[PDB]
């Protein structure tokens, strides 16, 4: 069995190997990369996402989100307070202001310490989930707006033809902006490219041990657990590495830098934070190996998780017994 310790693997494809996306995902899985829940892919030196970023300040962040925490430093939830619209140029200046900027630090480890000590005491503002792309249309390799669609994958594997679309999303971050512990919708893969700026630190639980994280989360967030049998779908709960280690939860960590891709694998729980002003692009995707994970994915029916249009068909086809209850939670 490849990668039996479930370590995060780092890949360096050549320009030739970067042509065929599906083939390279399958290669990484042949080497056991999925067992970690997360992999890093460093593009060949010949590749570029686009020519320059010199012209992005006019993108609008229609609904910036202030991430307000409650709890203790290592075990907290966050809620998103909506803020007035602002441009990427305005948001960058805000991220760099004395109130929000990255503090002085020695290295990524010191910064990680400072994040887990102090996160709860601040409310950083995140531009998340913005439909769009920063890949040049002429970038042919690993262009996250040109991937094979999940609808097409389901049609190819299972024969069924469904409505829905699959487009990328932009994320503009600042120091302490936080992504809560989650798996993807329908336990899909994700791919995330850090276009520019400061790093992103990731934490991940191997898929084979995801239920260990769920059981700890039920213990740590007991009211939330009574409210919903899949409350991690709400994407609000944070648990620190120290707390994970105290409770014996297997996990790994890695820091993504500008120019790098990360892939999350089906049912790989992940969480993390941004180091400073940055911009990422991410999209969900599927492969044949996903289908069994999609059939078994948990679902939130309490009403909180509210998701895209395209998840309807995935539930309806892969999980027809759950469909009626889940759709009630959507409506
Ligand atoms: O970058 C972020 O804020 C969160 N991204 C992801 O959870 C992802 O790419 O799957
Ligand atoms: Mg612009
Ligand atoms: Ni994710
Ligand atoms: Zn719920």
């Amino acid at each position: 069995a490849q990668n039996p310790n479930c370590n995060i693997m780092i890949f360096h494809p050549t320009k030739e190997e970067f042509n065929d996306f599906d083939k390279y995902i399958a290669y990484m899985e042949s080497q056991g990369a999925h067992r970690a829940g997360l992999a890093k892919i460093i593009p060949p030196k010949e590749w570029k996402a686009r020519e320059t970023y010199d012209n992005i300040s006019e993108i609008l962040i229609a609904t910036p989100l202030q991430q307000v925490a409650s709890g203790r430093a290592g075990v907290f939830t966050q809620y998103h307070k909506k803020k007035k619209a602002m441009t990427v140029g305005e948001y960058r200046h805000l991220a760099n202001s004395k109130k929000y900027q990255t503090p002085p630090h020695q290295n990524f480890e010191d910064l990680e310490r400072k994040y887990w000590k102090n996160r709860i005491y601040n409310s950083p503002i995140y531009g998340a989930d913005i439909s769009g792309s920063l890949f040049d249309e002429n970038t042919k390799q690993w262009n996250l707006g040109h991937l094979g669609t999940i609808q097409d994958l389901l049609e190819k594997e299972c024969g069924v033809v469904i409505e829905g679309v699959n487009t990328p999303y932009l994320y503009f971050g600042m120091w302490k902006t936080t992504f809560a512990w989650h798996t993807e919708d329908m336990d899909l893969y994700s791919i995330n490219y850090l276009h520019l700026g400061e790093p992103k630190t990731w934490y991940v639980v191997p898929p084979e041990h995801g239920q260990r994280l769920e059981r700890l989360a039920r213990e740590l967030f007991p009211g939330s657990s009574r409210g919903c049998g899949a409350f991690l779908r709400h994407k609000v709960a944070l648990i620190s590495p120290t707390v994970l280690k105290e409770n014996g939860i297997p996990f790994n960590r890695i820091t993504q830098e500008a120019g790098e891709f990360m892939v999350t694998f089906p049912y790989g729980y992940h969480a993390g934070f941004n180091h400073g002003f940055n911009c990422a692009e991410a999209i969900n995707f599927a492969t044949p190996r996903w289908i069994d994970y999609g059939k078994m994915a948990s679902q939130c029916s309490c009403g909180e998780a509210r998701v895209t249009f395209s998840m309807d068909a995935f539930v309806r086809i892969l999980q027809p017994e759950r469909y009626d209850l889940w759709k009630r939670g959507q409506d």
